[PDB]
């Protein structure tokens, strides 16, 4: 009973929810279709105070009247989410792994208003939650870290940029001693000559197993959270101006791309049959059996975790587990044989693979399952 539950996190938020001081009874918008996008930025960004955003939709589309207020609101917000999650208008990217999940992209800036458009897109997402309602997005997991106010680690850069995340672990798990490192972008690992110092004199001082989490940390710092820092903030500022910020740290990341985005369920015989195996696992083989049963048991959001930790986001593609994709071309979801059952299973999102052991129990593979899905760092 110590365990967390999604769905009472939910219930808890929405009660802690509504609240709220001098709302008026509607929020009025009329929209043309074709032209919606630029039709909601300046109608939502044209409001004296936030609040009004709170109060219940009366949307109407080109000048349509009677219909169902849900109907048109949910409609609406699809149509809305179709033109932000766009990389056409170049606000965001596609994430390293895998292809749809999309980044802030840090050439944003190009258009000068691109902060206000972040604001607004956080506005939005933000009357998406608090109505209840679906935004039709789907983004890094960094992203949601982010929203937490959550600390960016080495691992989050999977989903990132590969390069970085495969050099970085190298210089983690590896002495960089030898390699003459210092405090500076190298090209030979990151394969880019711009090199400039994360620190003053850093191309003096010398990276070593001492020095190595901070050279990493402002390595992060500057390839990621530097950049995207004002476009965040922005976003970030739009969506507390709806959701208040010490509310939602409540949600872990995952349970968080599960609140905006929404959880459906998943189909089961599918990614089942559209599965792929490695190190000689037969769909036969009894720990593949059990696996599998642990899956059908397991509920909604247990099972959308897994997919969250596996793939890298909560979003199976329209039309199968076949169409699956990731890092750099389409791969299915695949299962490998690795390491002793003491250990805990691993996962890469680049190849949408599960590493998992020869565990000996259905019991053993549930424990250590759910142990793996259940994210305690140690």
């Amino acid at each position: 009973l110590g365990s967390r539950d999604y769905k009472r996190k939910y219930e808890f938020f929405r009660r802690k929810l509504k609240k709220q001081n001098d709302i008026p009874n509607k929020f009025e918008m009329k929209l043309r279709r074709a032209t919606v996008l630029e039709d909601s930025y300046r109608r939502i960004m044209g409001v004296k105070r936030a609040d009004f955003l709170k109060a219940r939709l009366w949307i109407e589309f080109d000048g349509e009247k009677g219909l169902d207020y849900g109907g048109v609101a949910r409609e609406w917000f699809f149509l809305i989410s179709k033109e932000m999650f766009n990389p056409y208008y170049g606000l965001f990217e596609y994430s390293a792994t895998d292809n749809y999940t999309l980044q802030i992209n840090p050439n944003s800036g190009i258009n000068p208003d691109h902060l206000s458009y972040f604001k607004f897109i956080g506005r939005v997402a933000g009357m998406a939650v608090y109505h209840g309602k679906l935004l039709d997005g789907f983004f890094i997991r960094p992203f949601y870290k982010m929203m937490l106010h959550k600390p960016i680690t080495l691992h989050d850069m999977e989903s990132v940029d590969s390069e970085y995340y495969n050099s970085l672990r190298w210089i983690l798990e590896n002495d960089p001693t030898e390699l003459d490192l210092r405090f500076i972008i190298d090209e030979e690992l990151f394969g880019q000559t711009h090199q400039h110092e994360l620190k003053n004199g850093g191309s003096e001082i010398v990276v070593t197993n001492k020095n190595k989490k901070e050279y990493i940390y402002l390595v992060i710092q500057w390839r990621f959270v530097n950049r995207i820092q004002k476009q965040m903030a922005a976003f970030k500022e739009g969506f507390f101006e709806l959701i208040p910020q010490d509310l939602i740290k409540i949600f872990d990341e995952n349970e968080l791309e599960l609140l905006m985005s929404g959880l459906g369920d998943v189909d089961v015989n599918d990614w089942r049959e559209h599965t792929k195996y490695k190190n000689g696992y037969s769909a036969n083989h009894q720990v593949i059996q059990w696996f599998w049963k642990a899956v059908l048991m397991m509920d909604s959001e247990k099972r959308i975790r897994l997919l969250q930790f596996v793939t890298g986001t909560s979003r199976v593609p329209m039309n199968g587990f076949a169409e699956l994709y990731g890092s750099n071309g389409p791969q299915s979801f695949t299962v490998e044989q690795w390491g002793t059952p003491e250990k805990l299973p691993r996962a890469h999102t680049c190849f949408n693979r599960l590493d998992l052991p020869p565990y000996e129990s259905f019991e053993e593979l549930w424990d250590k399952l759910q142990m793996f899905i259940e994210n305690t760092q140690g």
